[PDB]
């Protein structure tokens, strides 16, 4: 992950 945290799938 490591960035994801300040990605995340969101939408």
């Amino acid at each position: 992950i490591d960035y994801w945290l300040a990605h995340k799938a969101l939408a």
